[PDB]
């Protein structure tokens, strides 16, 4: 099923690790080496595709993410650690006492949202409608790709809209009442307009929100399917910054990335065309065999692991430290709060562009 392309990418990876696309027109990238260089090479690979640094190519790109980084570094990532822990202690106390309950609907799913919520100083007096606006920002294009499209962009637009404004409101209160949020700091050269400002929130919602969940998912899964583990981690809970590196090598929550090639050039001997687009496997190569030993293994102390599931290069993840630091504080406190664990059922998500579930059903 969706939740299993592991197979696949292994067969690509042997048999066809340069492949076009016919109907489509576009390449397919699936080793280790060929995918690292598509994904850094800004030179050769564009990212141009409102949707800010993500789709901006240099020079543009240097100068948002340079103002940007202020908004990640460790200072500030030591200073919400205490309040992503409180968040997590507070999922986790609604299912507490229960012997059975969905990992996805109860914890990971909400816990990126209402962190993100109170790192971009959403008043806690509106934090429905802004988890509103987040689950329409996931929600899909259903069902499907019957022209109402038209309708699903439309509401997205109607959506994007109502987030900008609802910034823009914030941006100005951070402005007469700065705290310690992201947008406060923005908002104290390195100068940002609304015009970059407000489409940089929203983007860390479109990148930040449902990858997080997925990643919090996905390593619990590996971590449940692995003889041992979970109990080794309740006991050596240190082993976990180690084990979140491997999780996203095992699993990466965004399993692809696309490029434009800028000039025509060669990807593993293949000819590729100035304008092709290409589609590099991070997820794959994540289990390439000639980047690491015995890939299809769960190793939790897997050390080097110089996994791409974050990007590499002028666009590696700009929330990567954050990513890192809730899963963290999610999985050491989900496990520590629950002597045993067993996985009853998943639901995958079926989202070419997407890796993770939409349920994940344990028991005591
Ligand atoms: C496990 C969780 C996450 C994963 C796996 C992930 C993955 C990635 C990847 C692969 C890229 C590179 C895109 C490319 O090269 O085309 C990226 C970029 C980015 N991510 Fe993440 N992400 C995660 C969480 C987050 C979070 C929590 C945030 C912010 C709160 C975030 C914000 C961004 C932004 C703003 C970019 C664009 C950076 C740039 O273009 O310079 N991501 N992410």
């Amino acid at each position: 099923d969706a939740y299993h392309p592991f197979p696949w990418y292994e067969s690509m990876r042997k048999d066809a690790p340069v492949s076009f696309d016919e109907e489509n027109q576009v390449w397919s990238v699936f080793l280790y080496d060929d995918v690292k260089k598509v994904v850094g090479d800004k030179e050769l690979f564009s990212s141009c595709m409102g949707n800010s640094i993500i789709n901006m190519d240099p020079p543009k790109h240097t100068k948002i993410r340079s103002v940007v980084n202020k908004a990640f570094t460790p200072r500030v990532m030591k200073q919400w650690e205490p309040r992503i822990q409180e968040i997590t202690d507070e999922l986790i106390q609604k299912f507490q006492g229960r012997s059975e309950f969905d990992l996805v609907h109860d914890f990971s799913y909400p816990l990126p949202v209402i962190v993100i919520s109170e790192l971009l100083g959403v008043p806690s007096a509106h934090m429905e409608q802004f988890k509103a606006w987040s689950d329409l920002l996931v929600s899909t294009p259903k069902d499907k790709s019957e022209e109402a499209e038209k309708a699903f962009l439309e509401e997205r637009d109607k959506c994007e809209e109502e987030l900008a404004a609802f910034f823009a409101g914030i941006i100005e209160e951070k402005r007469n009442k700065p705290e310690q949020d992201i947008i406060s700091i923005l908002v104290e050269g390195e100068k940002l307009s609304g015009e970059e400002l407000i489409p940089f929130c929203t983007l860390l919602l479109v990148a930040g929100n449902e990858t997080t969940t997925n990643l919090i998912s996905n390593a619990m899964y590996s971590i449940l399917e692995t003889p041992g583990v979970y109990e080794e981690l309740r006991s050596h809970p240190e082993l976990m910054p180690q084990a979140v590196e491997e999780a996203l090598r095992f699993r990466a929550p965004a399993p692809v990335l696309r490029r434009i090639a800028k000039r025509d050039t060669e990807i593993g001997g293949h000819l590729i065309k100035e304008g092709d687009m290409v589609l590099a496997f991070v997820a794959s190569a994540n289990r390439d065999e000639a980047k690491f030993d015995r890939p299809h293994m769960f190793d939790i102390r897997r050390h080097p692991n110089p996994h791409i599931a974050f990007g590499h290069g002028i666009h590696f993840c700009l929330g990567a430290p954050l990513a890192r630091l809730e899963a963290n504080i999610a999985l050491t406190s989900l496990i520590s709060a629950f002597p045993h664990m067993e996985c009853v059922s998943i639901t995958p998500i079926e989202n070419s562009v997407i890796y993770g579930l939409k349920s994940f059903r344990v028991k005591m």
